């Protein structure tokens, strides 16, 4: 599924991100647009041989399962196909724990490289949330 903005934001918030750990719903909104452009079904292998999935481009290497990333965990204890359905329950209780794991959204490369500090409020300017 490729979302609209405020259609991600409102399921964002639906299930809970919205200022999660502190992170408004704009930072969520920009770092998906960034990691996935909005596409549930996003995929990308890493140069170590790890995965990135989905919305929010969760790694295979920390936090689900894919079967192919020898020696990484699973902390979401999800397999990382759960990570790219239509429902983004999966990609949104996962990505809770990450944040929550010390350094914040800076777990997001691009979050970090393209969201941080901007005026991620834009990303959800006009939506009826
Ligand atoms: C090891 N990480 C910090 C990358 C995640 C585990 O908490
Ligand atoms: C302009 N964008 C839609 C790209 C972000 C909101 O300002
Ligand atoms: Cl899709
Ligand atoms: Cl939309
Ligand atoms: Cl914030
Ligand atoms: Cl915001
Ligand atoms: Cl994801
Ligand atoms: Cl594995
Ligand atoms: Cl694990
Ligand atoms: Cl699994
Ligand atoms: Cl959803
Ligand atoms: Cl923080
Ligand atoms: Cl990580
Ligand atoms: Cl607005
Ligand atoms: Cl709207
Ligand atoms: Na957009
Ligand atoms: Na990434
Ligand atoms: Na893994
Ligand atoms: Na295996
Ligand atoms: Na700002």
């Amino acid at each position: 599924k490729v979302f609209g903005r405020c259609e991600l934001a409102a399921a964002m918030k639906r299930h809970g991100l919205d200022n999660y750990r502190g992170y408004s719903l704009g930072n969520w909104v920009c770092a998906a647009k960034f990691e996935s452009n909005f596409n549930t079904q996003a995929t990308n292998r890493n140069t170590d041989g790890s995965t990135d999935y989905g919305i929010l481009q969760i790694n295979s290497r920390w936090w689900c399962n894919d079967g192919r990333t020898p020696g990484s965990r699973n902390l979401c204890n999800i397999p990382c196909s759960a990570l790219l359905s239509s429902d983004i329950t999966a990609s949104v209780n996962c990505a809770k724990k990450i944040v929550s794991d010390g350094n914040g959204m800076n777990a997001w490369v691009a979050w970090r490289n393209r969201c941080k500090g901007t005026d991620v409020q834009a990303w959800i300017r006009g939506c009826r949330l």
